[PDB]
């Protein structure tokens, strides 16, 4: 679909078979999702955001489905505000961004 | 212009008379740039991110040219690790994300 930004741009993901929402964001270079547990084993990585630094976990190969859409690919694991798919995952759900 | 999520979505902006690069953020709701002088009286603004809070001041009714597109809005000014276009102005410049 065409989703406009008067709005924020939230989705619900299925995620170990759960649901959560999350936020498209175009200015994410990775997937942040709030703490869960993950199938697998994790690698340590440190992201920078607007306030500073935070470490996570990173999993890689994690299904997931956005609006029906199926990516598989890296997802990290951390303290953020909320739920964030960045490009990771939007360059393979086919999303662009248009004016 | 159709945008692909393969890099990150970094524009040319016109803010205050000076030339800068911006990254166009669909997750963030307000558009922060980092410290530079803005004419007219600021109010002081606690806004949150990934790592935390950041104190900025808040400039209302600035005119911005995004890819020569002419905006107006609100902007924060503070510390910043990058100039973010959020929301607040992909609006008036009638960008979308499309899937
Ligand atoms: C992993 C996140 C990447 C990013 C930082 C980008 C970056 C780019 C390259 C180099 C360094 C850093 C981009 C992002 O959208 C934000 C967030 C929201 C999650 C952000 C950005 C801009 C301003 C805000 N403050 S706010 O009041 O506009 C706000 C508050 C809450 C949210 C919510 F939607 F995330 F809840 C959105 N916006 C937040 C951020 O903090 O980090």
């Amino acid at each position: 679909p065409q989703i406009t930004l008067w709005k924020r741009p939230l989705v619900t993901i299925k995620i170990g078979g759960q649901l959560k929402e999350a936020l498209l964001d175009t200015g994410a270079d990775d997937t942040v999702i709030e703490e869960m547990s993950l199938p697998g084993r994790w690698k340590p990585k440190m992201i920078g955001g607007i306030g500073g630094f935070i470490k996570v976990r990173q999993y890689d190969q994690i299904i997931i489905e956005i609006c029906g859409h199926k990516a598989i690919g890296t997802v990290l694991v951390g303290p953020t505000p909320v739920n964030i798919i960045g490009r990771n995952l939007l360059t393979q759900i086919g999303c662009t961004l248009n004016f």
